[PDB]
């Protein structure tokens, strides 16, 4: 996540979500960074039913160490409304998050985005990320997420950090 002044963008979620889709492994090729330096050129997300929920199990591995985040997702209204909660609860505290799916073909890539206002500043908090059922996006699929992502008013594509899965990025040590 990013830091931006003024209040969150407006934002238009896909309309045409296939809920059934959101499930498997999906590799994280491209995202914003996060403060700290707390992020990662190898992740990805694992998607399995919990209820009519989907739990998300994100994997990263950052500066040679694993780190695990879970949490569970559901539409905020209608399934193939791309505006969905994601929740997870930490000891006697739970988070729960409005993301928006800006664009997928509900089958080789989502692009999904975040933004939270900040309580201190008048500003906010953003965050894009790019999955992809393969390692490597190629074809269609790498046309409409680079049109997407040059087009987009909401992306700035020039932050994004871009993930190789080296041999180097995802060794664990
Ligand atoms: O997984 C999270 O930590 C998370 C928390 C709040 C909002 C969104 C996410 C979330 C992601 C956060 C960061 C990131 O790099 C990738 C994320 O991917 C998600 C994918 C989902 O389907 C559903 C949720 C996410």
């Amino acid at each position: 996540d990013v830091y931006h002044d003024g209040a969150c963008p407006e934002v238009k979620p896909v309309d045409n979500f296939d809920w059934s889709q959101y499930h498997g492994k999906w590799w994280e090729v491209a995202k914003y960074p996060s403060p700290n330096g707390k992020y990662g050129k190898c992740g990805w997300a694992e998607y399995t039913p919990e209820g009519k929920s989907v739990k998300v199990s994100r994997y990263d591995v950052i500066h040679g160490k694993e780190y695990f985040m879970e949490g569970t997702a559901y539409p905020v209204g209608d399934s193939k409304i791309g505006k969905i909660y994601h929740s997870r609860t930490v000891g006697g505290y739970t988070r729960k998050t409005v993301f928006n799916v800006l664009s997928t073909d509900n089958k080789n890539y989502i692009i999904g985005y975040s933004c939270r206002y900040d309580e201190d500043k008048k500003g906010h908090w953003d965050h894009v990320w790019v999955l992809s059922r393969s390692m490597v996006l190629t074809g269609e699929a790498k046309t409409a997420v680079e049109n997407y992502l040059i087009g987009s008013p909401v992306v700035d594509s020039q932050k994004l950090v871009y993930s190789d899965f080296s041999e180097a990025a995802c060794k664990v040590n």
